This record gives C-alpha cells, sequence and structure tokens, in this order.
C-alpha cells in the first residue's frame, strides 16, 4: 500500500514545485522587461568653466539613478539632479574630480561620455564642450 501513497505524495509535490518554478520564471520575465531602459536623445552640452552636463536621457522603466561617470579614463563623481525620473527630460548633472585646466582648452570640441547607472547598464553620451 506504501507504493501508491508515495506515488501520489511525490506527484502532488512535483505539481507544487513545477507551478512554483513556472510562476517564478514568469515573474522574472516581468521584472526584466520593465527593468529600466535608458538611452540618449539629442546632444549634451558640457560646461568647461565648472563642469555641468546638460544631457537629455529618455528612460522607459524604473526610476534609476546615475552613480558615476568616466571622463578621460578617470573615475568621476556625480552630484546634482541625480535621480532619473521616468519620461524624457532635460537633466542638469554636475561632474567632479577633473582639473579645470585640461578641459578648458577644448572649448568648442566634441568628446564622448559614459554615465554609471544604478540598474547595471551604462549609457554612452556624446557631448559638445561649451564655456
Amino acid at each position: 500500500l506504501s507504493g501508491a501513497v508515495t506515488a501520489l505524495i511525490l506527484v502532488i509535490a512535483s505539481v507544487i514545485i513545477a507551478l512554483v518554478v513556472v510562476g517564478f520564471a514568469f515573474g522574472l520575465f516581468g521584472a526584466f522587461t520593465g527593468q529600466g531602459t535608458v538611452t540618449q536623445v539629442g546632444t549634451a552640452t558640457l560646461s568647461a568653466g565648472t563642469g555641468t552636463l546638460t544631457v537629455t536621457l529618455k528612460n522607459t522603466g524604473a526610476a534609476t539613478q546615475v552613480t558615476g561617470a568616466i571622463i578621460n579614463g578617470n573615475a568621476a563623481s556625480v552630484s546634482g539632479q541625480v535621480t532619473i525620473s521616468a519620461g524624457q527630460n532635460t537633466y542638469s548633472i554636475s561632474l567632479g574630480g577633473i582639473s579645470s585646466s585640461t578641459l578648458q582648452n577644448l572649448v568648442g570640441s566634441t568628446i564622448s561620455l559614459t554615465l554609471q547607472l544604478s540598474n547595471g547598464q551604462t549609457v554612452t553620451v556624446s557631448a559638445i564642450i561649451t564655456s
């Protein structure tokens, strides 16, 4: 009599476990699709006198936040409007840890930027240097 009881106990347990795994997979699907996608729209004028980006990031997910930036192969620090709101907006972020002598000489030229986002993906930014 033990064989049948064991069979049904294991069958019910397997049904429960399979349902749990399938539900977890679908929940992971939902979590990943709305994970937060951030891209660059338009240019990003960068000031050289003090250092203040004017990037225009368009995000279609969770309200993430920038955690850092890379300038000339150096780890910078970001302060300002650091909280990335949902929806396309004009953001005024301020960089840090750059000497105001190298960047000042490049007024009117273009460089390439990267923002260190909190959801694990970086965004490449093209910039115009301005006074």
